[PDB]
């Protein structure tokens, strides 16, 4: 799409956070476009990246494949600028046939986004216990 | 969590569909849950399988990852029972330090729940163009 | 240039046709701008693609490569979402010394969409016979 | 076709020349056929050949391919006629199936005429930028 | 930033003198975007290309390089148009590490064009004569 | 040039600081010039260093060369005299043919001067983001 600041709202745990990301670059080398939050220092901040593939002789079909980094900093003992203590990330791959049609792919990604929302992945990604 | 009948609202491009996704199962001796659309036979009902996977000495990271399946049928050439004719998939793969905060997992879950929504996310999805 | 959305009119064996070709992605790896009609499903719609790609020490030469790329669709045997059936291909390659002008290339551009009119082409695309 | 002397008008950067493009030659072992502004000496006429070649157990597709070369001269250093001190070449090639429809070819061919009017071609042709 | 025409004045070993630049073009399969003085013949034209490079596992630090590269040509002996004689090159490469302020880095920045306004790096760059 | 002890104002982000280089030097086996901030302790000073070269049968090229570096130290962890903690570095190159004229080099030298402080160039180091 156009590469605005994309800027979501009623994130978080609370339910009540938002997150600014804005375009910072598109190519590198590799296709894939690029949003951060405006952070401290380049290591520090949150991230995103998007990239669609057309299919080429080799794998036949099209492929979306998002991408979230969240670093996590710490004032490490008595020093200056923090340090990056562990980094969270979470990634998707969607794959589609040629002959898919867009009703078909826009159910695909709200799906996700209202599994997401569901209490049995709360319990999965927050909780980290598994399903029984 | 508890293998509810977990049922997404709001789906669709629309806005203005819903899915019902029966817990067809739990282990399939690899530790995933697993669910599905009830439908008129195994091979054309939509699914989801939600896995979370302890750190075990080799990867030292806590790993969850869900996975969607949507078939498309067609009720082919001057036959019976229909064929699928496709399939549409996503499958996304959080990874957490053993030493996250569920704010953290939390955190991610939403910001991808969110970014799913976004303008951009859904040219990319949807209409498959990539960003500029 | 800027990758508008280009409206070629007056197309067509008629001459009174028109395409509208939007501007879906530019690079993908591998320098490429991208158009096509907004069509039904990916694999349906017309498509062209633009590349010029300036010398690098291994070929002297600038050179600018145009394809263009039609699907025909058969609602094939009484199935659903129809198959391609057919592609018409086109492909021009220009090449230019580092030292042209921009005079020369214009001229070379003018004179093959002039030629690609004339009688003679058009029995050699359209009805296929070689020229005697 | 009738192997004719094609003339292309309103040719060029300005949209005002003309193009005398006179029929010398047929067949050169390999099927080719062959034109050139008449001009002061063999090496520094412009020239275009056109080649259709019906599908052979080997490639099944039907194919046509143009092809564009001018020399521009110079009447170089001090001395007496001119030499060629670049070219500047272009080349088509179509391919359609043997399943093709007149029409279906006829359409890319004046799609391609058009292409080349267009403002985005322009600047790929004349000026040399790249699609942004 | 956006991929605007550059012009730059008080240029020159007058310091009055001026260079427009403008943008010819961005992605060439390897991130650089690309400007140049409108000149003559592309083989004749001023250029100067700027890209970033964040840090991919193999090279830690963000890298930014920018090149300079000035053709100069003579209306060599008596020909026509002119060819290029010598090419007069200049080019920084900026590293930085990942957890690098803007500070620090428009310091570096600055420094630099501060210490090429230095008398000391005019004896070195125009007269080529080194340090004692 | 003499080997004076030279001093850069209006440099950083601001506009408004100022850097004193002493002339801590010359050769070093190496025929390099060398500068530096007078600093605590050597490990933590800026630097710069100037280098031409005449060309040598091998390369054929006047080549002048100028390095900075500056470190940043943090009173790390509870100890005494700090550490150096990361280093921020540029170096240019410049090229120029036995046969350049100094107003060629001049220009070069003063081209990329005034591009540093060009819009577009800013937020290629102080932001890091790339040209779109």
């Amino acid at each position: 799409a156009k590469l605005e600041t994309v800027t979501l709202g009623n994130i978080g745990k609370d339910g009540k956070q938002t997150l600014v990301l804005n375009p910072r670059g598109v190519n590198p080398t590799n296709g894939v476009a690029s949003l951060s939050q405006a952070g401290a220092v380049p290591a520090l901040e949150k991230r995103v990246t998007v990239s669609v593939s057309q299919p080429s002789r080799n794998r036949k079909n099209y492929k979306v494949q998002v991408k979230i980094q969240n670093p996590t900093a710490c004032t490490a003992n008595g020093s200056c600028d923090p340090s990056v203590t562990r980094q969270a990330y979470a990634d998707v791959t969607f794959s589609f046939t040629q002959y898919s049609t867009d009703e078909e792919r826009a159910f695909v990604r709200t799906e996700l986004a209202a599994l997401l929302a569901s209490p049995l992945l709360i319990d999965a990604i927050d909780q980290l216990n598994p399903a029984y």
